[PDB]
């Protein structure tokens, strides 16, 4: 449900209503229990953009 991915493969879209999205550029399968797997294409809600390598999303 929630982990993170790298930060350089996910593309922020502008702010608008309720929460931040981001676009997935590229497949991304987790490498470790605190991360989670993302398809090309998806969109995600963003949880935490604070660190500069990774980003807390939330997959569906």
């Amino acid at each position: 449900r929630q982990g993170f991915v790298p930060a350089a493969y996910v593309k922020k879209l502008d702010s608008g209503t309720g929460k931040e999205l981001v676009l997935a550029l590229y497949d991304y399968q987790e490498k470790s229990p605190r991360e989670v797997t993302m398809k090309k294409g998806d969109i995600l809600t963003l949880l935490n953009s604070t660190n500069k390598d990774w980003w807390k999303v939330e997959v569906n």
